């Protein structure tokens, strides 16, 4: 099969671990145990391809994981304006470490079940459109969007691989 190295990045407390554990283990972690660094491997069928997902769940509050990752799940929380503002800085850091302008990424607005919203859907859709990447709203609590976020990132990596192979021709 093909292995895909995915890295979940973003500010503290936005739900990176809860999203990843929903994908891997199908349950919601209600408690908040700040991560040092956790890794998971999951075989899944995406678009009738058997792939191995190697997923790195990073600390919220770097260069090595940015070098290794093939695609980045850039998570903010819709109730945390700073976490949304942080995305630009994560993206610039990744571009710098990769020495490249084209890096597979998906923007994820988590906590979409909460009423305390300070980041509008349009703000985030507009940002993703500028970066040329998908935007998915998710809730690790209700599982809304979880599979879509990770599978979309695999699709972006596949597209990148084709754009690079055709770029070399
Ligand atoms: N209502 C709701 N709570 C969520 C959601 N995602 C995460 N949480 C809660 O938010 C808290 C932090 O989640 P967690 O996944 O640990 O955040 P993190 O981004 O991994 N933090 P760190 O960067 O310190 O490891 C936990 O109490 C978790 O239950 C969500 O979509 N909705
Ligand atoms: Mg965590």
């Amino acid at each position: 099969m093909t292995e895909y190295k995915l890295v979940v990045v973003g500010a503290g407390g936005v739900g990176k671990s809860a999203l990843t554990i929903q994908l891997i283990q199908n349950h919601f972690v209600d408690e908040y145990d700040p991560t040092i660094e956790d890794s998971y491997r999951k075989q899944v069928v995406i678009d009738g391809e058997t792939c191995l997902l190697d997923i790195l769940d990073t600390a919220g509050q770097r260069d090595q994981y940015m070098r290794t990752g093939e695609g980045f799940l850039c998570v903010f929380a819709i109730n945390n304006t700073k976490s949304f503002e942080d995305i630009h800085h994560y993206r610039e850091q990744i571009k710098r470490v990769k020495d490249s302008e084209d890096v597979p990424m998906v923007l994820v607005g988590n906590n979409c079940d909460l009423p305390s919203r300070t980041v509008d859907t349009k703000q985030a859709q507009d940002l993703a459109r500028s970066y040329g990447i998908p935007f998915i709203e998710t809730s690790a609590k209700t599982r809304q969007g979880v599979d879509d976020a990770f599978y979309t990132l695999v699709r972006e990596i596949r597209k990148h691989k084709e754009k690079m192979s055709k770029d070399g021709k």
